[PDB]
């Protein structure tokens, strides 16, 4: 949990312009959050990047989880191994608003972070999920009460978030 170069947004939310995969390799946090889907198929975005950094070990493990437990629900989560990136990976499903999934579920997705004291995480429902990233940061700030270190890869997006926030 040796986080460096973050800007403190609120008492418990920090932000950095960084690749979450590289942050995970440097820090080796207790928990890294994955922006997952209900079947834990890590095909792109943060999910594909995190899976790729474990050389597909996260996917093989996720397939076994789904066969034994069934899919997650939108707004839900599960804890699996963090492999070489972290002690644990908290897979969290935010709503895919481009597929008509309710934005009210973005609050439920962020509530999952509260079961862990410190997390390294991406913004939820950003990218292909289609939610407004600045709105996603507002829900995170209103909902998360534990210590969250947000990593945002795209510098144009990071700059828009920091500008809107401070
Ligand atoms: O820039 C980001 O914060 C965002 C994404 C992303 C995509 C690929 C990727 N590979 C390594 S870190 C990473 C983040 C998807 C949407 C938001």
């Amino acid at each position: 949990n040796s986080f460096s170069g973050y800007l403190k947004l609120t008492d418990n939310v920090y932000i950095k312009n960084a690749d979450i995969v590289e942050e995970a390799k440097k820090v080796k946090p207790t928990v890294v959050v994955n922006a997952a889907n209900v079947y834990l198929k890590h095909g792109g975005g943060v999910a594909g990047a995190l899976n790729k950094a474990t050389n597909n070990a996260m996917q093989v493990e996720s397939d076994d989880y789904i066969a034994t437990n069934g899919p997650l629900k939108v707004g839900g989560s599960c804890v699996l191994s963090g492999h070489n990136l972290a002690k644990h990976c908290l897979h969290v499903v935010g709503p895919n608003v481009n597929k008509g999934e309710d934005i009210q579920l973005l609050k439920s997705a962020y509530e999952n972070f509260n079961q862990h004291e410190v997390l390294l995480a991406p913004l939820l429902s950003a990218g292909i999920f289609g939610a407004d990233p600045i709105h996603s940061l507002r829900v995170c700030v209103d909902t998360v009460r534990t210590n969250v270190y947000l990593a945002v890869f795209d510098k144009n997006l990071y700059d828009k978030l920091v500008s809107s926030f401070l």
